[PDB]
């Protein structure tokens, strides 16, 4: 049961991985899996379109069943969905794209989700071409989340600027 492997621990609740978010599920199986989202579910690439492919598309059919009968998510909100083959239960949370104009502040909000589920794997919100310094999205999750979270980053390079930057 949550069997993760390899992570290096900042906070008494933050841990973190140079690794692909969709082969740590397959590995781990974990209880919750946080999926990066946008309002509608459409999950068409990046973190939401290789953890879609990963369930050969039982993901999409899914969201779009939970968008029919419950209208779009708003920026900085989640719904917890069935996991499939990945985890028991998939957090799709709504981080800002600030490459689009969606407020930072509402990175805040996207982060405070976590804290309904006691161990989470989960993406830098709102990093990679949603356009936040990934920095300062790790600084949010720290200050935010107060449950436990395993944080996968698929970039050595960022990965390693992270914890230089944390250390
Ligand atoms: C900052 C960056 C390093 C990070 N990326 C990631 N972080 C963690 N696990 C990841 N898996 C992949 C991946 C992609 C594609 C594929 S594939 O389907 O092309 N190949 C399949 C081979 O089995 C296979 C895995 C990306 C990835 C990240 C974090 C947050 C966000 C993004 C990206 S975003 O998708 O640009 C926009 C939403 C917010």
């Amino acid at each position: 049961v949550n069997s993760f492997s390899g992570y290096l621990k900042l906070t008494d609740n933050v841990y973190i991985k140079n690794a692909d978010i969709v082969e740590e599920a397959k590995k781990v199986k974990p209880t919750v899996v946080v999926n990066a989202a946008n309002v509608y579910l459409k999950h068409g690439g990046g973190v939401a379109g290789a953890l879609n492919k990963a369930t050969n598309n039982a993901m999409q059919v899914e969201s779009d069943d939970y968008i029919a009968t419950n209208g779009p998510l708003k920026v900085g909100g989640s719904c917890v969905l069935s996991g499939h083959n990945l985890a028991k239960h998939c957090l799709h949370v709504v981080g800002p794209n600030v490459n689009k104009g969606e407020d930072i502040q509402l990175l805040k909000s996207a982060y405070e989700n976590f804290n309904q589920h006691e161990v989470l794997l989960a993406p830098l919100l709102s990093a990679g071409i949603f356009g936040a310094d990934p920095i300062h999205s790790l600084r949010v999750c720290v200050d935010t989340v107060r449950t436990n979270v395993y944080l996968a980053v698929f970039d050595k390079n960022l990965y390693d600027k992270l914890v230089s930057s944390f250390l």
